[PDB]
């Protein structure tokens, strides 16, 4: 299984990849285009239409102390466009000193937040790469503080299930121990000694759980009686209060032991461990699991206290990354208002020389050609005219296109698959070098087909666009029918990659081991 | 102009990426915030997944050993019985009850109680000198004296009772075995069972399937978010460029 889907993903994966990129940059090759055009054509309109009623007017006006002025008229500019100047100059520095402090903030806690982590942070990228780091080990410390708890729960019931006293008894024998004179039979040797408990335990065997009745007179009649006992009831005979060693002809093997149960019957047992008699409340079990329980809990314990580290430490580079990244890692701003200084005192020193130069200066101080070249501005403008309408019905023509290709596109592929937004802001030539990348991938990938490799040679021909959305049309048909709803639902394909991505991690944890092997 | 341009690349591509990510889960995001306590959910269901995935985990654990000790050969405890029963000249009871009826199973397998699945050998004393080398065997192994091929009626002092057995095991030791349903012996119908069991467990190992698919979605799905954030959060939720380009 692992194997046939990993071909099935690989193949899927690739081909759509290839098919959409193909497809989708020649789309906003076009819109791209078409913005050009539009521009074009407004712009030359704009100047058109200008010059127009400018050589209107001036065919209608054809038809029908002096330094002084000038060396006051270029000296005032000139210092007040230093004046505005010195404002900007002022407004610079006014902005990277209003930042100022906020960027020094910014590194100031920039630097106590990297020493808080063991790793050293360099820049924004490398910020939100140990954040998603962090979110990693959250999330591994949380499952591991989980899987702790687990057990501790088992080994609590473990505990629990040693109900009375110390390791769980049937109450129900004890009642039938009331039902009859007599006594449980662990209950007389529940105190022996635990050296000989396991060499007991191997001697009763399946009747460690039974009643001492002396009488057995009492049980004959109330026999038929009995429906609430357990299935395998064990009785014995005997004093309940000096009870006499049971009828055994047992003989002691090594850790064994051989008992000559009946005629045509003997039984053999091994010693076991934690034996139903000697029991002494077995206290030092029920302390066993106490430590065990004890050691889950400490761990537990820890691993809770880390878990809430990590929290923390991701809160505070949550706040970090929501009121300073925007000034993270930029220089300081001191020196660029420094060199800005700098420009003021000379801009000061510049204003000076023409505040005193005018001072100075004011103190002592105080048709046929046109014709002809407009004309021909005229006949420019026909020339220009003509050129304008070329291009109208170029956007015309063109509009009627991307009418047919949106109205067809209208099958969830422009939605988000072709209309790639990203790339509205960049260079036609990268463009083509990406569509021409994907149709060399895509050559060889629909190397077999026959239907695919038709569309894609109508393809190719860039006065006719609706042919690639086609193209990308038939590539998706194609692929709904290979996919195989046996094992998945979705009729998309780029949604069925999760499920591919999800079936190879599944199949790959059941692959892990059993080993439980033993046979004849 | 020229500030918002180089700007607008990054902040569309961190949009289209938030888009599909929260469109692919039920729950839409709006900010750091935000997705960071969508993170903690999303734990939430997976611990509580994990939890549901074990447990029937262990029930088709305990279902397919139950199956496994009706099986073979004929089913008992197998391990060491097999090696057990032909070390001596001798043969398994349960194996000489084989063929019996549904109607005499549950009162055989009362009767015979623990020692059901003993090994049948006609002497018990060549076994004497064997015994001390058993140090591989159940713990309570269980050995009866007759002809393996005409084996007579053990000789126990048995008595019928209603639903029920009694028999007299030693001088001063009684049994009472009460009627058990779907016994050992029989092992024709036991198949029957097992059969009842096959069906039982094909809907664990549907349902198990299912639970652990969902788990790796979750996991995965938190994955996808580590992921995002690692990649995106430089310009995540921030002001829409071509709005101001346009302003």
């Amino acid at each position: 299984a692992i194997r046939v889907t990993q071909s099935d993903r690989d193949l899927f994966k690739h081909l759509i990849t290839e098919a959409t990129s193909y497809v989708s940059a020649d789309y906003m090759r076009h819109a791209n285009e078409r913005r050009t055009h539009l521009d074009e054509a407004l712009a030359l309109r704009g100047e058109l239409f200008g010059s127009h009623k400018q050589l209107a007017t001036e065919q209608y006006r054809h038809v029908e102390q002096e330094a002084l002025s000038l060396s006051v008229n270029e000296g005032g500019e000139r210092r007040m466009e230093m004046r505005q100047e010195l404002e900007q100059l002022k407004q610079k520095i006014q902005s990277l000193t209003a930042r100022a402090p906020v960027w020094l903030a910014a590194q100031d806690t920039l630097n106590q937040l990297c020493e808080q982590s063991g790793e050293t942070l360099a820049s924004s990228n490398d910020v939100t790469e140990y954040m998603q780091q962090l979110l990693e080990r959250e999330r591994e410390a949380t499952v591991e503080r989980d899987e702790v708890a687990a057990q501790k729960r088992e080994l609590e019931k473990q505990i629990e299930r040693l109900s009375q006293p110390s390791g769980a008894e049937d109450s129900r024998m004890i009642a039938l121990a009331e039902r009859f004179g007599g006594v449980l039979l662990s209950e007389i040797y529940d105190d022996i000694t635990i050296d000989d408990a396991p060499y007991f335990s191997a001697l009763y065997g399946p009747a460690r759980h039974g009643i001492v009745v002396p009488d057995l007179s009492l049980v004959r009649p109330h026999l038929e009686t009995l429906e609430d006992c357990p299935e395998d009831l064990y009785l014995i005979e005997g004093d309940p209060q000096s009870f006499d060693d049971s009828v055994f002809n047992a003989e002691e093997q090594t850790n064994a032991v051989l008992v000559k149960s009946s005629d045509r019957q003997w039984r053999y047992s091994r010693y076991p461990e934690l034996p139903l008699f000697g029991r002494a409340a077995r206290e030092n079990r029920l302390e066993a699991l106490n430590l065990e329980r004890d050691a889950l809990a400490e761990r537990y314990a820890t691993l809770s206290f880390d878990v809430q580290k990590i929290q923390r430490a991701h809160q505070a580079f949550s706040q970090f990354v929501g009121k300073h990244l925007s000034v993270a890692f930029d220089t300081d701003p001191e020196a660029e208002i420094r060199e800005l200084r700098q420009r003021h005192t000379e801009l000061e020193r510049e204003v000076s020389r023409f505040e005193d130069q005018t001072q100075q200066q004011r103190q002592q101080y105080a048709i046929a050609f046109c014709e002809a070249e407009m004309e021909n501005v005229q006949k420019k403008l026909r020339k220009l005219e003509r050129d304008y309408y070329q291009i109208r019905e170029q956007v015309v023509s063109a509009k009627a296109g991307w009418c047919a290709v949106m109205r067809m596109v209208k099958d969830n592929g422009v939605e988000r698959r072709l209309h790639r937004r990203e790339l509205a802001y960049m260079e036609g030539g990268a463009l083509r070098s990406m569509s021409d990348k994907a149709l060399g991938a895509l050559r060889l990938a629909v190397a077999d087909n026959e239907h695919l490799r038709d569309a894609l040679r109508l393809s190719e021909d860039p006065k006719r666009p609706e042919r690639k959305v086609q193209f990308f049309i038939a590539v998706y048909q194609h692929l709904r029918e290979r996919i195989r709803q046996d094992i998945i639902r979705t009729d998309d394909p780029v949604d069925a990659i999760e499920q591919m991505e999800i079936e190879l991690a599944r199949l790959t944890e059941e692959l892990t081991a059993r080993e439980q092997k033993l046979a004849i």
